[PDB]
């Protein structure tokens, strides 16, 4: 679909069982999902953005269905107010901005 | 253009006299640049992103040329990391997101 930006790009997203709302987010480098139960072990990290630093779960490997489209990446998992899809999923399901 | 999201969606700008470089973003729903030089009466907000809230000042009916869009809004100037562009720009300029 093409998306224009009057409104926050909000998609829905499956991940582990769960349905989810997300916004596709080009100035993510990183998906930071607020916290939720996703199987396995994860490693401890650190993440900036405007207002600093928070400290994040991540998990590799991990599949999302986005607005219905399958793709794996790293998630990371922590205290974040929206989720977010970033561009290490973006580029998988081949979003592009348009002007 | 045509832009895809491998790397870090980099504009070039044109805000009062002076050049920058600055982030696509469709996860920001206003423009923030970093500490800069613009002419005015500019009152206090404060913006909430991952990390926190920060303190910016808030410029309204600034004139940006962004990519040869010549586009006019509100422009907080504050703590940012990078120069952002957000959705009240973006659709200005005509810009949408696609897959
Ligand atoms: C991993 C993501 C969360 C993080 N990116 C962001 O936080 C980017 C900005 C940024 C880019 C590069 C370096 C620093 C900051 C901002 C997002 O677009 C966020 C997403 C969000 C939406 C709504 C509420 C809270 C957060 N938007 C945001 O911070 O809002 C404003 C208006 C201040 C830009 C990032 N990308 C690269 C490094 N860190």
């Amino acid at each position: 679909p093409q998306i224009t930006l009057w409104q926050r790009p909000l998609v829905t997203i499956k991940i582990g069982g769960q349905l989810k709302e997300a916004l596709l987010d080009t100035g993510a480098d990183d998906t930071v999902l607020e916290e939720m139960n996703l199987p396995g072990r994860w490693k401890p990290k650190m993440i900036g953005g405007i207002g600093g630093f928070i400290k994040v779960r991540q998990y590799d490997q991990i599949l999302i269905e986005i607005c219905g489209h399958k793709a794996i990446g790293t998630v990371l998992v922590g205290p974040t107010p929206v989720n977010i899809i970033g561009r290490n999923l973006l580029t998988q399901i081949g979003c592009t901005l348009n002007f």
